[PDB]
């Protein structure tokens, strides 16, 4: 009795090589988790993960990549204070299609005028048409998330904002697929999520960018300071970072993004799949043109879910070992993760207690 | 194998991360892919914070949270949370070494910054506490307990007339008690003497909570990350759980007491040849402030003989013994003696500094 885990993870071969060289890293005698920032063997590390992230997403030569602490949630503060500045007026764009993203533009308040580019959604089941985006000419920066975590709403295109510096959010799709990187002015994720584990954070910030930092902003997190050193400006996380490394060596063993893309769409579709023949009984409620690959929400019985039958798919899941399907408080019914770590396997599995739940249960 | 005069983790610890890595206690799950919202991280943190509490002995109304960005982090996060508790926005600053340096200099950012004392010609004393101009208006005063670079520690609790007290203890965290009683805030990167890097654990008074600025980053705010447990966002939950352990190991050595009679032991150790080496090997730090973590000192005469130095670290190196090497910015030697640097460590490095003055003084 193992557990089947829909959430993220690590690459199981991934933990066997942390494990087998935590005590002596590769014959150096001292451990990664004691390794100075400041010694060669550090640095090779350090730029290892740099340079994995440039060729998996083919990073252009005119962007920095550097890798900052304080998560996600720390560049809804990074972003702002940093970029803000860019023209006098200290506003910003902003499209909200999910919690992230509403907390991202609530957080930018501190830090200036924050436009809601589009009518504040009822239900977080869309993106609005970005053509109706109504967009300030003399906004700093335009800030959108592309994959809405708790939501189920992911961008599969880039968005036309008319010239505007563009930000990303990609936490939680960050190396699921190439991205077209040279449309962006900031990138960021935390690597928890789809990338490695909890402690780093990897910022992708075009060249011209930096400079316009407000006085304010903590030199931890100024991308300037930050990219001028290499991301050694202080102490790094630089056990996450090596975790991060042997994270995305692993991505580029399995074939790169392209593979991710191509294993995203078997799982997702999977699961999709079911929803979309259940008749009613499983209901997805996001507009099928918005769909995350990377999280399913759905509910059981109808689309305001229905308690009983979503207790017992739980609990049966549960029973399976199937773990940490549970949909999120706000919105309830049923999540399921399918990150780069998550197998097809694992997902077949779902798939097929799905079928059979629905088999008992479907009046 | 290597002998390391750097921080490092007790053996033992980094035995158990490893028997633990692909399997935390028979869960199924790495801490590495732990939820940090789930009931397995939730002990962890929660062991953690109540580890701290227990070995410092942290009064009831004091918040122990963990937070992300570093010593240098709280470099920028200290005024963000507490330059605005008085109006004119002013800090006094206590500087003794390289960081306490770094840390007035961040603060100018968000307010008037004054030192206290006049700027020492070299790091080497901290400059006496009744010499300093303190500001009654000041927000907090804030220095720096242990110098890394530099040697200088601070032996006792300044007397700064009532004021919000701040102190970087990143490098001498735990290598004592610590009437926490006395301070606004106290804080320290763990990988200094305490775990590894990632995680930096801030203990606040309760009462100086919301005097943030608007300017301050949610997952640096005092308030908002105690109010939520250190769980606002998604914490360095590994390095938490690798400090947990090291905190586990300090109190089953200890605690404080028995980390500070280890500290005496090691340092007396290395302080006893210097002070007997006749000008052989000399210590820059005055006396009554020398650092009982890292202990600088020169070769041959006060300004370092170069081809002493030189061959001695040369030796040093022959016989396994690693990273002694001063700091860049000061040249000569640097003996770092934290908590899991042990005693047999320090008697291998003490033998051969004897010897060593043997084959080379005349
Ligand atoms: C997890 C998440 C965040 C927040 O990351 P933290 O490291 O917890 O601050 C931001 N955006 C998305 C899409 C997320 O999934
Ligand atoms: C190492 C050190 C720091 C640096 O902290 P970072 O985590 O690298 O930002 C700060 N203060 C003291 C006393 C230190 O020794």
């Amino acid at each position: 009795t193992e557990n089947l885990y829909f959430q993220s993870m690590l690459p199981h071969s991934v933990l066997l090589e942390i494990q087998k060289e935590l005590l002596d890293y590769k014959g150096v005698g001292i451990s990664v988790l004691e390794m100075s920032h400041r010694s060669s063997d550090f640095a090779k590390i350090i730029n290892n993960t740099e340079n994995l992230v440039r060729e998996l997403l083919a990073v252009p030569d005119n962007y920095k990549v550097i890798f900052l602490q304080g998560g996600g949630c720390g560049q809804f503060s990074a972003v702002p204070l940093n970029l803000i500045g860019l023209k006098a007026g200290r506003c910003a764009d902003y499209v909200v299609t999910g919690a992230w993203s509403a907390k991202a533009a609530e957080e930018a308040k501190k830090f200036g005028t924050i436009n809601i580019v589009h009518p504040k959604l009822g239900s977080y089941t869309k993106i609005p048409d970005p053509s109706t985006w109504n967009l300030n000419p003399d906004a700093s920066y335009v800030y959108y998330c592309a994959n809405e975590t708790v939501h189920g709403v992911e961008f599969d295109f880039i968005p036309d904002v008319k010239g505007a510096v563009l930000v990303c959010d990609m936490s939680s799709n960050f190396l699921s697929k190439p991205v077209d990187v040279s449309k962006f002015g900031v990138i960021f994720a935390g690597a928890q999520k789809n990338v490695g584990s909890a402690g780093v954070t990897v910022v992708i910030v075009r060249d011209d960018l930096l400079g316009f930092a407000l006085r304010e902003c903590p030199s931890v997190l100024e991308y300037k300071v930050q990219a001028g050193n290499s991301s050694l400006y202080n102490t790094p996380p630089c056990f996450s970072i090596y975790v991060m490394g042997l994270v995305l060596e692993w991505i580029k063993n399995n074939g790169g993004a392209a593979a991710m893309e191509k294993l995203s769409s078997i799982k997702s579709q999977t699961i999709y799949e079911i929803i979309d023949n259940s008749q009613g009984f499983y209901v997805c409620p996001v507009e099928p043109q918005n769909r995350s690959k990377m999280n399913i929400p759905f509910r059981i019985g109808n689309a305001k879910g229905d308690d009983a039958l979503e207790k017992r798919f739980l609990d049966k899941a549960l029973e399976l070992n199937m773990l940490s399907l549970k949909g999120h408080r706000s919105v309830g019914g049923i999540r399921a993760s399918l990150y780069n770590a998550v197998t097809i396997e694992d997902v077949q599995k779902l798939a097929a207690f799905m079928k059979k739940f629905l088999e008992m249960h479907q009046l």
